[PDB]
Formats: C-alpha cells, structure tokens, sequence
C-alpha cells in the first residue's frame, strides 16, 4: 500500500523498474569488462580500473532510481540480471566500442522515460532525470568517444605499443 | 509598470499569486499545529518542533515565489490568509494525516502550475519549480508518510506509550 | 591463456566462479531487502541500512573472489543473476530469518570450497578463505542470530511496538 | 640440544633447511639479474631496482624461515649457495621469464612443505606458510606474469622502444 502516491502512473513505475534492471545489467557488464583486463594475459590495469569505476557508477544509478521509486510511492520489482554479452572482450578498442553501445542503449532508455514523463504530465521526472542521468550520460559518452578516438589513433600506428601507451598515459592510476 | 517582463503570461502571474497564498496558509496551519503540541495537556515537544520547522519552510517557499514574481516583472497581490481548518488537532496520527492532506494539496497546486508553464511555453518555470518545489515536496511527503506509518505501527500496539516513544525516538531534539 | 597457473584445478576454478555467482545473488537479495524496508508503508530505516550494508559486503566478497581467480590464472565466467526469492519480505523477523537462511547457504558453499581445496591439495585456499570468508561468515551469522533473538523477544511482547523499538535501539543510524 | 621441540619432525626440519637454501639461491640470482641491468650497455635502471628489491624479499623469506626453525627447536644447517644459472640475462622478456621459472620453483617447494606439514600433522606450518609465503608467492607471480605480458605486448611492436617504455612507464623510480 501507499499513503503518498500522487501523479505517479503505473507506466512510469514499470519503466523505472525496467531501467533499474538495465542499470544493474550495465554494472554487471562493467564488472566483467574490468576483470577481463586484470587477466594475467591481458594485464592493462588502467582499463581494469576504468571499467570497475563504471560498474560502481551504474550501481549508484540503479540505487538512485530505487530511492526515487519509493519516494513516489511506487514499488520496486526486480528481475533476473542477464549475464554480460561476452565472456572475453577482445582488444581495448573492442571493449571501448562495446561500452559505447551499452551506454547508448542506457541513454535511449533514459530518453524514452523522459518522453513518457512528458506524455504522462509527470514533471517530477524532469528534476529527477535531468542532471544525474541525462547530463551524466552525455558527459560519459563524450569521454568514451574521446577514449575510442585516442586508442584508434594509437593502434592505427602500432597495436601493442598503442594499447600500452593509452593505458599508461590516458587512464588513471 | 515593468521594463523587464518577457514571456510571462497573466495566467502564470495569477497562479503564482494564488500559490503564495497557499504556501502562507500552509505556514499558518503549521504554526497552529506546532503550538497545539506545546499545550501542557498535549506536551509532545518533538512534534511542536517538527511542525514549527514546516511553518518556516512554507514561509520560505512563499518568499521564493514572491522573489520570482518580481524577477519576471509580475506584480505580487496578497489576499486574506484563511485561518487553519481546526483549532485542535487530535492525536499525533490525526495531525500527521492532516499534514499529508495539506502537502498533497500544495503539491497538486505545484503540478498545476508546472502544467500551465508548459501550456504557456514558459520554460523559466521548469528551472524555478523543479528542485525547491517539486522535488522538496516529493521528499517531504515521503518523510511524512514514513512518520505516519511509524506512529500507526506504534499506536496499534499501545496509544499513549506509542505517541510518547515516537516523539522521543523519531522526532528531533 | 595463462603463464602463471600452478596447482590450480579446473574443479576449484569452477567452484570459485559458482561462489562469485552466489555472492552476487546474495548482494542482489540484500538490495531488495533494503529497499523493501524503505517503502513508505514499511518505513524502518535502520533495517534498510542494515541490509544495504550487507549488499555491499557480499559484492565485496564477490570482487575478492574474482581478484583471486585472476591471481591464480583462472578465468572468470559469469552467469545470470537470478532475481531474489521474494518481492516483499514480510515482518522484521521474517526478513532476518530469510537473511540467516541465505547466509547459511553461502557458508555451506564456503565449507564445500574449503573441503575441495583440501581434497585438491591446494593450500593457497587455506590462506584465502579463512579470515575474509569463513571467519566473517561465522561473525555475521552470530550477529544475525542475536538480532533475530532480540526481535523475537520484542514481538512476543507487542509486534508493532517491538519492531519499532528494535529498529530505533538496536540498528545503526 | 633443545628443551622446547614439540611435534616438529626431522623431515620438516630438513625441508625447512632446504627451503632456506632455495630462498638464498633465489636472492643471489636476483642480485645478479639486478646488476646485469645496471651494465652501461644495458642501462635499464627500473629493471635493476625491480630485481634488487626481489633479492631483498627472498633474503627476508630465508630469515623468516631460520627464525621459525629456531622457534620450533630445529637446527639451521647451511649448504653452499650455487651461483646463478646465467652470467648474462638477455632481454627484459628473457629475464622476466627466468624470474617466473625461479618463482614457480620456489612456489612448488612451498607447496611441497605445506603438503609435508599436513602429512606430519604439524598445524603450526599452516599459520607459518599461509600469508608470508604462499599468498606472497601467488601475488608476486601474478605481478611477474602481468609484467611479462606488458613487455611482450611492447616488444611485439618494436623491441628497443618497447623495452625502454616498459622500464620508464611500468617500473618504479
């Protein structure tokens, strides 16, 4: 039951639950990406840390959504978290490309929820999504695109050398 | 006169004045609630302080609206502030329920103004309302619902004991 | 490939992957438990925080296992994370009982891995499991049993009052 | 003579003496590796320091074993320290490979002693070996494998450039 629910549609409530699942799935994907780069036969620790920090960010996104669900008087419903799409993630550009695909899919889900909010005349969604979700997503995707461009520039020259240099000189330690 | 008014409809200007009256009326209601709980035959000071702090918040809301009215080149018009709906506010759950009804009515007024802003293509209202009003309202109502649930849980067990414990252990001192 | 794997059986490698899945599933279960207690019609925030902190601990356990998997030259393989067993978790004693069942199942999995390590003459597992896993589990289960005993003592007297008092006076804020 | 020896087999006592010799031999090998990289016609100082620090670690391991030998009432017996297997150590990947072979041989000796401890029902060996020896060895070998993977990635691109970059950007100064 809820004594507080007001102007909160069943459609939005369901979309929010779906988005929680998407963020948690993304977090899981990033966990797998991070540990792949920590393999002794891959050993690019800056990439390990980059993806692990993304896993944390996506889990935090999911938690923000769940907190909002309860604030509005909606009810969290969890579904299975499907395993990541790959067991091994190939080269650094392969992984960065996969990350961008993943982020674009999350962004589209956010765009769809924003549209739904407008269609349902639910202006709280405007405050909720605009900064911590939509703006963060635009910023993250820009950073990922920038990273992809740098690694592509580097591996065009020499692949092994390029991947090492990117990990040492772009990624944080 | 105004040398600055731009894209600010008479409808929005009027709605803003009405909302000022609603916030001030809410502030007045909370003043009465607070002092009721300070009666020597009620004597639940945590509840006194909870409602007095709400009275302050609602007055602050009204002042934010009036500042915005002037920023846009609209003109503040004040009306009588109707006395609160009750002279005595019953039990703690009675009062918390009354507070929630009051807050839901303010929230609906905010929702109506947000809708009007969209209908009038007045995007400044989006920035203005989203955080200090719509988000604050969602957060406040969640807190009130949580409080009501706790006091209901307690007075289901034993009323006197329950009201005392809630005031001592949930409410701030 | 691995250039480092030594004395690390395929059986242990598989068991470790299974245990990662179990820890992540437990983390997910605790996420659901925590948010259930944050519902406006439940509103027991000490219980919210207790389970959320457990969710963090279980995720940390999974990450420790994955780090060890790579240290040994094994290969992480992720599977679907099955949704928690319930959508709503009943009373505080209901939830604490469910937590204990969950923890006992993790503990049994740890016991099985310890046995396997001994059977495979893999003494690194002795150092790895003993403190951060086996000892932490014993300590956690003792705390949970203590909590269950306290809430049972309280709800035997008066249920609503008992659950409120436990949340206020035992659980951390 | 000893007035303290209890549950300490002659087999374990002998194995411990052998392991002291193995650690000291490893320390000696690392001394030679370090100074090879300090040759003016090699001049990779990060590699000098990496191997010198390993020489220190192995000597410390030997000293820990000797302290334990006396704590148990066993008697240290020293044998000749055979000279390292090479006078010159080739390329950085050549040396890193040689280090890994060396470490795997020490690890196997530790595994054998752990097995012997279990066979002799000598549980003090469990506490003694688990962290400072078995866990340290797993961690060290992971680091070495990671290093080998990075240098292999680099020298696959361009050997001279690769060895220089690894020394400058991976190894500590």
């Amino acid at each position: 039951s809820s004594q507080i629910r007001q102007n909160y549609s069943t459609e939005v409530e369901a979309a929010v639950n779906r988005l929680v699942n998407l963020y948690l799935r993304a977090s899981y994907t990033y966990l797998s990406l991070g540990f792949y780069f920590d393999r002794d036969d891959v050993a690019l620790e800056g990439v390990c840390h980059f993806f692990r920090e993304l896993a944390e960010e996506k889990r935090e996104g999911a938690e923000r959504l769940l907190k909002m669900q309860n604030q509005r008087g909606g009810r969290a419903l969890f579904q299975d978290l499907q395993k990541p799409s790959q067991d091994e993630w190939g080269t650094t550009p392969d992984a960065m490309k996969a990350a961008i695909v993943l982020e674009k899919s999350l962004n589209q889900a956010l765009l769809d929820l924003a549209a739904l909010g407008s269609a349902q005349a639910d202006p709280h969604l405007c405050d909720f999504l605009e900064s911590h979700f939509l703006d963060e997503e635009v910023k993250l995707i820009k950073k990922m695109g920038d990273h992809l461009t740098n690694i592509q520039r580097l591996v065009g020259s020499q692949a092994g050398l390029g991947e090492y240099l990117f990990e040492r000189l772009t990624l944080k330690h």
